[PDB]
């Protein structure tokens, strides 16, 4: 008998066409102006027309689920995608594992950070989507930073990108941590996401040859409440105007792929500011589906099962 191995993400449109469904998706069902609409679409087709986050999304799913496999034989894993925006949704994948006649599973999210905004939800929906069905138990990670492994890859691509930069430069340069922002009042009844992004740029500096780091937010919602900040966008000005960095580099640790969200609000957004102030840009490779992260997931869902047997 087989374990489920619920792997969940945010989605993406597979076609231009699916945008508009996608967006209402995302705004809890409400759909979104034709000014709204047209500002995603031109995002997308600045990144080149449409995200590869289906495709990594996959690659990362299936690669875990092989890293599982070749590496025991206790248990055999079978993965199934559940997205939270898009079909295959979340409810899809539990109805998949319930009509293959699993009973058992192990979830977790490709996000490495828990909030009650993100991860929460999603356990909440798979869990719900399975007790209306009678099955399987789904037994959720809710986080998995803390990995040694997961911090000495960002490490890793950190310092590889710091070599290149000239000796003399190493000391005018610093290391963005950043994620996804939230409302700012995930604050007021200390939701642990904030803290955990802390730690995982305190853990990553303890390891890498650049001097100075921060701590930052990213994209921000189209809401009329206050965000976590600052912004990666506002820290790069605000850094430049006081310590005149000539290189930053971006870690945008929250996410686990090339999406929209680092093509775009990274690698275009944080890039006009750095090229206002004549700064250097840089960011890493992201994680995607490389043989050094498929063995963090792979040693984080191990570790799960161990612990439940
Ligand atoms: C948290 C979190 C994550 C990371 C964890 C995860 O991966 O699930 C997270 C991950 C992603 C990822 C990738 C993508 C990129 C998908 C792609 O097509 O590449 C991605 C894409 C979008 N998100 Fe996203 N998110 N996200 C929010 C929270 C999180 N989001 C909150 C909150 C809102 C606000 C919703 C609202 O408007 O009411 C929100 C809105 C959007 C919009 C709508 C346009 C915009 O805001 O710029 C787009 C597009």
């Amino acid at each position: 008998k087989k374990v489920g191995l619920l792997v969940m993400a945010y989605g993406t449109p597979y076609k231009d066409e699916d945008i508009e469904r996608y967006y209402t998706d995302i705004r809890h069902g409400h759909k979104p102006s034709e000014e709204m609409i047209a500002d995603l679409r031109g995002r997308y087709h600045a990144i080149g027309g449409l995200s590869p986050l289906a495709k990594i999304t996959e690659a990362q799913a299936y690669g875990l689920e092989k890293a599982l496999n070749d590496s025991q034989d206790e248990v055999e894993f079978k993965a199934y995608i559940g997205l939270k925006h898009i079909e295959p949704f979340i409810e899809d994948a539990v109805e998949a594992m319930h009509k293959d006649g699993i009973e058992e599973a192990i979830s977790i999210v490709l996000a490495p950070h828990y909030s009650s905004f993100s991860v929460e939800a999603y356990n909440k929906r798979a869990k719900e989507a399975a007790d209306k069905l009678g099955g399987p138990r789904i037994n959720a990670i809710n986080d998995w930073y803390k990995q040694p492994k997961f911090i000495q890859m960002w490490a890793d691509r950190i310092n590889e990108t710091a070599k290149q930069i000239p000796a003399d430069e190493l000391l005018d340069t610093v290391l963005i941590v950043s994620a996804h922002s939230l409302p700012e009042k995930i604050k007021q009844h200390n939701d642990p996401y904030p803290n955990q992004l802390q730690e995982t740029a305190d853990f990553i500096f303890e390891k890498v040859v650049v001097p100075h780091y921060a701590l930052g937010w990213q994209s921000e919602g189209k809401t009329g409440e206050p965000w976590l900040g600052p912004d990666v966008q506002d820290l790069t000005r605000e850094l430049y105007g006081r310590e005149k960095y000539k290189h930053f580099i971006y870690t945008p640790v929250g996410f686990v792929a090339e999406h929209l969200e680092v093509l775009y609000d990274n690698d275009y957004e944080c890039k006009v500011v750095t090229d206002e102030v004549g700064a250097a840009y840089h960011r890493p490779p992201m994680p995607n589906s490389d043989p050094e992260f498929l063995e963090v997931l792979r040693t984080v869902v191990w570790e799960k099962y161990s612990n439940l047997e």
